């Protein structure tokens, strides 16, 4: 049921088609004369915008162009996004979305998403009621505090949820109606933004008192009051500590998951399973040394332990295979540095040497896998890579810190200081590495877009209210299952991004099959086959006919005379 | 979220308040000057319309007035309807709605409901898409073929679903948004309507070919395609044969129930349980003789047998206690008249006398309960009542045929030809009976409004897709449980209509508790207590504040100079 | 009366304010949360967009930016346009609008204006009825056939009326509601546009049959049928012959004027009056030699003759002072080349030498003023300029052909081959000229924006139905009257563009005072002072308060009890 006609129909991106309005539905809907005479298809529109896009050279001009397309016509926007997804995820999402936020601030002409300020505390529900859309299933919330590679940006961080929500629809098929980007702005610590008179938000510094926590609680309550307790809420580019503690707080009472703790863990585990298929030995035979003992490292280690346990190994024996190296030093029993409750499982009896630097820890533990999530910088020194290559026939090196400037090492050093026998994976993109021997090795990129769209779609479709830790184990197994035998022969650890739209759906299916198996899905009746269930509820970018049904009634009896 | 402002806000019955618009929300919403200066409450509005209504004397003038109120303001309409519900159900619903349809045709100024003609076959889905409301949970469908007491009325029967849907909201609390009245018009057999030039529908006779069945199938498919497979669809005032066979056809694949077969059975069973509490002996000790062997009689008998079985009695022993008397004669094994499959359970070894008339059957079977659902007329002859009073100390007489002109007997003859020891219940309303002895006996009225609102609410809230036969057994038990000890002492078989709005809710709770117990509810998580679950989802007729939230921001830092 | 609320209010450029929405009218209108928290004024918005605009370097990027601003917020767009009008007329209008049309085709996201194709013939009125705005006073029509400096562009020429209509509001103050840009597309002769599959119009060549004339007549009739007989209609960038003959055809029955024939004539006459104030001798003492005998030359000559006549000189004596030099040769009586009716007034008895080239004509006629409107190219050869400087103490040279590539000469040659005593004026912009002597001469630019906004405003305000030839004489006198004594001392022939918004208004006043004096104004009662009349009806770009009037009623008597 479309209730619009004429010019309003073309001012709504949801119902706009541009020139794809056929002649008969131009004439019946009152659009004749308001559009140029040509009748086009969506293929022609997509081709026009694709070549206009190839003519452009900077990523940021491409970003402005493609978001303008999103604002004028959303079906065409998502068709263009799905057509060339590998080349446009770096544009629509990180890293270009952060540059767009930093430099052009708020490009958008239309109001996309809510702005909730600390000045609105006690009245968040009215702000949420101002949003026209009545059914939203996914909410992405930003603080602006930690933009990836840009730092604090305040209100300008609003472009980060928007872009991310695009991926929700471009890869998973979540309806754009059902997505709400939110910016919780509590001030900014960026003095550059506090000095200029054209900053678009509060001119105070970040509120770090109890008012911030109360505002977050009130916003969560308002969102789930209007939209339901099973609304998926993601905290995107919050402060690191804030994001971690909010994930702990709202994990049980709300449907939230984190990409930094849970998505990164799932992607790292998928890479590890791919590596265990590439190399002869399984994941249980590995010995993992972590660089960093934060909550992202703990999430990855817990997921690895769950994977080890499900393969027949005991929990304690699994945890004895993971070693974690803090900034202070190796986590061992009896060290003078403070160790909290969550690092207790991975605190082990100290080795004889008691290493003080990371390279010494690599030499003394002889670990097969090395995983860097510290985020400090180039902590994977060349000596570390050389020691890894010497100890292991085929070392597994994971530099999961992002952006590139914060990665533990780059693919070039990893693949050169080794003879190419290392299985290197990184969060940040890297170019293929060519050696003097003549071979070319492409490093697997642990993109978070592998996990969160499929998991979000499965959670939204199944009416899940609590996203557990084993959902991401199932997602990691599903992601690994997408790799073919020839891909493993070529040494790829992840499926190519070019078919993410397929991979995501497959992931969703597996997660769906898990959620109904573990009674964490509240959408009944339970579908007989989950694949056909999820594949008919994804959003299609094909235009819908707006043509009124005009037909002739069969002739009936004549009306009687008066 | 209200998206309207100014005059449109007062032209929508859903958002209109009339003078209950407070001054501040008159000024903020642009209604100042468009309303008379007085500020009123809903109590004052209800009082004004109540006395204007008492001034009126004919039921039909009252009907026109109250439907005008519904068209201008729906919250006030339902508040007035709930305030005096016992006196306004006869006005909003049968019998006055049939008189309104017959005489004033289509009173309504607003479009309420869909008109689907046989001329629209093959294009029903477009008609359904023309309905603005996106979520409807209850659909009431009429043919116009059998209006209760009026006969065929064609398109003019459209007023029957409308009125019935009012009860859905007045007693059960179903949202008026979620209700859709439909008229399937396939012509009329009423020659008076075929002769006048101002009849509002097709001027053909009723289509009784396969096109009618195909149209009904297409309409069912279109409704459940747009609104979901668990949409509740009720066929109201269809032809008797058509309604029965459509109930059989769509019982399994759609969420449908019938008031004539299932609601009448539930009400009769509730009366029988009340009578078993009034008299010493239980329902199993009774011997039931039915007048009529149709599908309504079979539904009542099957529900009675289920009730007998659940109380410890065997199924065959239960069915041996019900005797059914057809027009041809008593259903016995070996009679020359044809007996179909559904009457096989209640076909018994013939008694010695083999009675040929109904009064002889009463004399020879000595039945404690007598139930008339034949619909022929005054078949409960005075000799039948006298025989019942002589055989039984306290006979139970049920004249469930309606309207009054088709009832098997009236309360006056039943209570006079007996000394007042009969427990008489009838579908049609009757006045209290006073005898020369001085006592006054009020006959229990088996109103269908007891069952269908509560059952409809429980089915809608639980996302049920198939309404079984034991749902109505649970509803009958719930209805009987509403009677207090003093009410049973006074001889009432049904709770008073004056608190139907309460009774219905209680019925809903029980049905809800049944549906979750038998895994026929698909709304999860399952509520811990069903009473609080259903009582917070019913529709309240209290006005909602439209006042925008206006507040002052706390003072923050000054904007920097340029 | 604003009937919108919430998000629609910000999706309408007419009512959108962006952050200029005050807090109280954010909260009352349902915009809270949909806008960033900052409250801004229009000054802050204008400053932000001004510096964002200075950061840009190419004119075309500036065009895209400023038209995006127009699409999101029109009051801010016109405030920015009026703030820096001298630097943004070259961007909003020619020459940058033609480059935008050629290269980016149709930038616009919103539907601005109507597209009427030859395929819609016989149904133009329905297309006109599709336009939402009910009162439009000015219509600018384009063919796309002759874009200034770009040639045929077909449908892509639609950007030319749009830009021109901006000037209508930026200089004159005509309401943007009242403006309708139209593109009559009858095919294109541009083979580049006929080859590519992404051209936005008909893929046929230009229809030059009677169907084109019939389409133009039908469009004129439809526009004046919907909007009134006094609707101002301007044919913009039509074919040269088509524009001239359409001006002749519709001059009497419609309210049309032409910028090429009438605006150019008015601007040239204003320059000539300024020159007659700069030099001692008046316009009657001059002898004018024209280069070109087209209809633009004839319009300029007729306006010059009218100006000469109104100063006491006879008509025949006035026409004997203008000489016109065709491509074939000097217009003289008895030449073998064909001379039509309109060149008869300026065909004179041949001089003795009978010159064959233009330089010889300059030598033999000794003309004080030289005016080039041929449009061929650099026909003002250096010998012509040298002869002009030798014959006249202060020659007047007018190179009114545009663009620069078609100008008869450039300011540098004109001011250098003379010692700086020439009064050079050109249609196309030129840079200031510096000589070795050290002086700097700025050439007066005969911009058409001097005349058409003020004349259009005066015609629209006075309800004029026929724009005569003396309206432009009055406009030329008004334009000349804007020059101060010091400006004439410095040698300027036209008022600076930086205050066009003022000059236009003054022109309007004079034209208004003329129209009421000659009974060509149909808006009555006639205003006592025309200045205050026109200055209170111009459109102001200041934001209008949307705040609902909220107040407290004085306490009155209490409502009585029931
Ligand atoms: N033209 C339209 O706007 C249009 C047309 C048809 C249906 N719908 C919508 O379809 C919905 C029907 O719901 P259902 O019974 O199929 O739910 P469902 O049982 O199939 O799935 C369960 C939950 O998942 C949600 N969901 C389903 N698909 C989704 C998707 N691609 N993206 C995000 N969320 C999704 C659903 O809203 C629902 O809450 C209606 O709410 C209706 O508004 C809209
Ligand atoms: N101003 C408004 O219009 C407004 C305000 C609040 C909520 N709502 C509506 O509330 C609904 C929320 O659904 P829910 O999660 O509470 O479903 P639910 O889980 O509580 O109940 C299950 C089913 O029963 C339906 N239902 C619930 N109450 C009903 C009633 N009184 N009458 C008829 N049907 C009823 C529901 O639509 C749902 O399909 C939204 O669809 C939303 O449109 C509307
Ligand atoms: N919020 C609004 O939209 C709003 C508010 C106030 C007035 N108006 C408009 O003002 C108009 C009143 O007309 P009037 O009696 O003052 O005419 P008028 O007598 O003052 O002028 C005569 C003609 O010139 C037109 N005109 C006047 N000013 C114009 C301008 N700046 N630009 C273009 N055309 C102009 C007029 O529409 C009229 O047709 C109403 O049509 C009404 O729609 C609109």
């Amino acid at each position: 049921h479309i209730k619009e006609k004429g010019k309003p129909l073309m001012l709504n991106p949801r119902t706009n088609k541009g020139m794809a309005f056929t002649l008969q539905e131009r004439q019946m809907l009152g659009l004749q004369g308001l559009l140029p005479p040509k009748i086009e298809t969506q293929d022609i529109q997509a081709l026009r915008f694709h070549r206009n896009l190839k003519k452009m050279t900077s990523p940021l001009e491409k970003y402005i162009y493609i978001m303008g397309i999103q604002e004028r016509n959303e079906k065409l926007f998502y068709r263009i996004l799905q057509d060339d997804i590998e080349s446009l995820m770096p544009i629509v999402y990180t890293p270009t979305v952060g540059l767009a936020c930093s430099q052009y601030g708020h490009i958008f002409r239309r109001p996309k998403g809510l702005f909730i300020s600390i000045s609105d505390r006690g009245h968040v529900r009215s702000i949420v009621d101002n949003w026209p859309e009545n059914h939203v299933k996914a909410v992405v919330v930003t603080d602006g505090e930690r933009i990836l590679g840009l730092g604090d940006l305040g209100v300008y961080g609003m472009g980060i949820p928007v872009g991310k929500l695009c991926l929700y629809t471009a890869c998973a098929g979540i309806r754009p109606d059902r997505c709400l980007p939110v910016c919780i702005d509590v001030g900014t610590d960026n003095i550059a933004l506090l000095k200029d008179p054209f900053y678009m938000g509060l001119y105070q510094k970040r509120d770090r008192t109890q008012q911030y926590d109360d505002l977050i609680d009130e916003f969560m309550k308002a969102i789930t009051d209007r939209y339901g307790r099973n609304t998926l809420i993601q905290f995107e580019d919050f402060g690191n500590h804030n994001a971690f503690r909010f994930l702990r707080k709202y994990r049980e009472k709300y449907c939230t998951f984190n990409d930094d703790i849970q998505g990164t863990a799932a992607v790292a585990l998928a890479g590890l399973l791919a590596a265990q298929k590439v190399i002869s030995k399984p994941i249980s035979e590995h010995k993992i040394l972590f660089l960093g003992a934060g909550e992202a490292a703990l999430g990855i280690a817990n997921l690895i332990v769950m994977s080890m346990v499900e393969n027949g190994l005991s929990e304690q024996e699994a945890q004895k295979k993971i070693w974690m190296f803090d900034k202070y030093g190796l986590l061992v029993k009896g060290r003078k540095a403070k160790i909290d409750s969550y690092q207790e499982p991975f605190t082990h009896s100290a080795p004889e040497s008691i290493p003080d630097t990371f390279e010494d820890a690599v030499n003394i533990l002889k670990p097969s896998t090395i995983i860097g999530v510290a985020g400090a910088g180039r902590l994977f020194t060349p000596d570390v890579i050389r020691a890894m290559a010497s100890i292991n026939e085929r070392p597994v090196i994971f530099a999961l810190s992002n952006p590139t400037a914060q990665a533990e090492c780059t693919a070039e050093e990893a693949y050169t200081l080794t003879e190419g026998r290392c299985l290197f994976a990184s969060g940040s993109p890297f170019g293929p590495v060519k050696l003097t021997d003549g071979r070319v090795f492409t490093p697997g990129q642990g993109n978070n877009v592998y996990i969160f769209p499929g998991v979000a779609l499965a959670v939204i479709l199944c009416n899940t209210r609590h996203i557990s830790d084993s959902v991401f184990l199932e997602a990691a197994k599903a992601l690994t299952s997408q790799l073919t035998d020839e891909e493993l022969a070529q040494g790829r650890l992840y499926p190519p991004l070019a078919n993410i739209q397929e991979v995501s759906i497959n992931i969703a299916i597996k997660v769906t099959e898990y959620l109904y198996a573990n009674k964490m899905a509240f959408r009944y009746p339970e579908p007989e086959d989950k694949a056909k269930y999820v594949k008919e509820r994804t959003w299609r970018s094909e235009y819908d006919s707006l043509l009124p049904d005009v037909y002739e009634w069969p002739e009936s009896a004549s009306s009687p005379p008066v």
